[PDB]
DNA sequence: TATTACGCAAACCGTGGTATTGGACGGCATGGC
DNA sequence: TGCCATGCCGTCCAATATGCGTAA
């Protein structure tokens, strides 16, 4: 069976006579008869004669999903259409990265995303593999074939149990917190949050009071739930109304947020997120 | 164009367009040339295979069309039925969903059947494309258009190695698993079997002690084998009679799993009617 | 055997090489070299290899940190019983309870008893029963438990259960939905990975309802589902722990019926019992 | 803190006199004494009361005397531990398989490994050959097991053992070909093979001298089993799977000259680890 | 009106030792209660 | 008279350096 002896036969079909649809095609009548001929015998059975509802319920079935399945592989590479593998790691998911995907959505309705949790570095090798598309996080190292993209700046915040909201007023800086007794995060990462954290105090002379440092963003803010503890945290987190806490900004005292991905083989849907990203970076 | 669309399928699987050739029997420059034809004709890059995979899923079923519909036309020359497309996700595939068919083939003679393996959604999107007939499995969220019938329900056997055999006897309850190290499955097909055993247990307040999920039944019972762990199945695996595995029946009130079959009640095709019959005429048997 | 050849080593399978690893612990590399040959010596496996470990250097790892955690512990065990104070609780945690639950009765226990001081430690359902029955937590907080011949299983009270959707979708379920007002949402469930934990308790309550529920994603933990649903993505359901806080753009419906609540828990070694903990296990009592 | 004060201190607790500790330890007496200091002084803490008639545990005494025995036991267990991932006595082997041996071959296998290897464990993925190779390289499976492996760098393939081929036919049918049948007898029969696998059973008839006449394809042996049972399908299966006492199915043991399929075993020839270096072991000496 | 009988053009395949100096830690002797 | 601390010194440890149109 081939693609022309499905279209005479359909032809023939609705023309009723092997010259008239030779005319609806534009060929001379012996290869209608010469095809259709060949038909029945790539099929068996004599469709029509001087069966064939059987297969014309299918043959216009055949040729419909040809035409449909060229304009699913086109819109496949155009990116309009297609599932958007993030991972991502710790802040920037109580709020940040939200918010990108849904910008994200809006952009390109038709695509859908899966979330895999992973470290910084279980990214780069998800991202020099292919498992995973983009990998978000604040603080990436570069490699060799991986572009990072800054995207903006997130305020820190210093949360505290309601019952000292007076003590430190709306917002204090950092040197005010000398004696706060700071239980930052993660514990997993080699250098993340905390890490940073710490960076920030000494380069403002500071040296940072520490007392624990726990798995999550919400395991540190769950101690200040009991006033068990004191934290800091990005602005992503002191969005959302923590109950029991009460939260003020940290006043050149930003993180970043970036997503990594490889520089190299983009598939389509990764670059119509990398085409948003890019135009919501400087905005 | 038809022998494009083979090519392409043929080097997909292969990876590398020469070993491709070799299960055509055909050179590289044939493919090569054709591949480019075909990649002009549509006009996306399908390059080692590139986001065009969209194309190779409905390449696969313009071909399944292709033979599905020389067959159809001949059986419906011949006045046969058919041929029967059911679609099987999980457990009934062993011993209950091969009775089913064997029913259907001996009562309506003229027809025959074939299987293909999809998961509990892939079977609603093939009852709705026209791909499948009817789909099986046990466990279905109600799904609007199609129609769900339980042929009948299985008791759940444990399953534990010969030589910890004594300990539980011909049959024991749930309670008395409550330190039982159970593999289940399938890992990974959707809310399945495993799913439904956890809540079995839930609802018997009994939070299950479970160490392992693996592939299928095949896998868990291959582990239980090899003296490694204990899983439950249902009675149709339980009745294959597995070397090195005894079973024994779990007696409760809640503790049975259901054989249920799906199919489309707009545009039924004769064979699926003809096939429903017998499901519904088999509901009390 | 000795605590200088422990942090050596635990330097140097952390940073990667004998000279990072020096470099972190203000010495010179045949110093490091020295002691691990010495190491290898005195418990007799090859622990390093040209610089990863042996599995013999990860197994003898988890060792050598669950010594010096110890000493550490004790640092301050002792310095606290002199002015005898109740303590340090070390208390471990699986799941939803962290986002509102077991903040407040460490809240509460703090307050009655005052001189006591409490560690977090992120363990799973039954990583929680090995360091119970090896003493290095006292109690762990989850929800669903199978009980385990050494560990005495308490519950503490019931949260209700709340659907999660966008703030968009508010309309469709109004304040309150039951069960199988659900049937069709396609719904992203977690924790994934825990053992048995909320999701396959929420297949079982749609179950345990005649529900076989849609379900669409399983991913990290509750704060990865509500990323989805407020970005519309998703539609989740959480505890009362969890909708208790204030999340933006998502809009939680309670889920009414006769058997949807779950549990807070906590677990301990009913047998040789710290005095601290005996303080603890005397106020969750009371709290029912 | 290091382990000579944590061996003073309990023995100067246990004799109730530092006095007797000194005999006890085999050491002169100052050095107790003064050990003691350092102690208290790295804690930082009072932990005994000196009289002229022996000592006694303060508080800290006490909460530090209790640390003190749980350190010394891990440390002198540790080094116990560590010999044993060493030893390979303790590990969990993840093997990876693919097809028709799971039903029989690997668990047989496995069983036979673990009856030597009681202390260990045994995680049971499913991988295709490329999965097992891509994996195999990066490291996520310890072994492979599948029929047919080819020839790649860095691997190494073990052919350990042969199974013969079985006709599988229905039970109705079963009177056709008799207890055994050769390849030739299965001119007429119409296989529903499966991958791989159905690309060698092809080369078996045509190595024999035989165009066979294949009716049907799947790609699960359970697939292909089915439809025999049914009463819809013939297939040739290995004896791993005709071991199998299937329901309604009939095997008939093909007999020829080189007539049978291997069991291969596959695994990354460099950097092997304990659980699995042992695991090898296994393999080929059981080879006879 | 549908097959047939032709020919020509078109399609398409063959780190680990070595040496020294500082400290640790024990063992005898004395002082303090 | 035990029992605990304090010096002094010697030895050991440790760490830096073919497929159509045309014709029949």
């Amino acid at each position: 069976m081939e693609f022309r002896q499905l279209k005479y036969f359909i032809a023939v079909a609705e023309a009723g006579n092997m010259a008239a649809a030779a005319k609806r095609l534009h060929v001379s009548q012996p290869p209608i008869t010469r095809q259709m001929q060949a038909l029945e015998a790539d099929l068996g059975v004599v469709l029509l004669e001087r069966a064939g509802h059987a297969f014309l319920e299918d043959a216009r079935r055949i040729l419909e999903l040809a035409g449909r399945s060229g304009d699913r592989s086109r819109a496949a590479a155009r990116g309009d259409v297609g599932e958007l593998s993030v991972a991502y790691f710790g802040t920037p998911i109580y709020r940040s990265l939200p918010l990108l995907l849904r910008a994200f959505l809006t952009s390109t309705p038709t695509a859908t995303v899966s979330l895999t949790h992973m470290t910084k570095d279980e990214q780069v090798e998800g991202l020099l593999a292919g498992t995973i598309h983009v990998g978000f996080s604040r603080f990436f190292p570069r490699h060799p074939g991986i572009e990072i993209v800054n995207i903006a700046q997130e305020d820190l915040y210093l949360a505290v149990h309601r019952s000292q909201s007076g003590k430190f007023g709306k917002t204090c800086k950092l040197a005010d917190l000398r004696a706060v007794e700071l239980t930052l995060f993660p514990r997993g990462g080699r250098p993340s949050f905390a890490d940073e954290v710490i960076g920030l105090f000494k380069h403002a002379g500071i040296e940072p009071r520490i007392a624990r440092v726990v798995e999550d963003a919400t395991a540190a803010l769950a101690l200040t739930m009991a006033g068990a503890a004191s934290s800091i945290v990005p602005a992503s987190v002191a969005a959302i109304r923590w109950p029991d806490i009460a939260f003020a900004r940290i006043v050149r005292v930003k993180v970043p947020i970036s997503c990594i991905f490889r520089k190299e083989k983009q598939p389509p849907i990764l670059a119509r997120f990398v085409e948003h990203v890019r135009r919501s970076a400087k905005d």
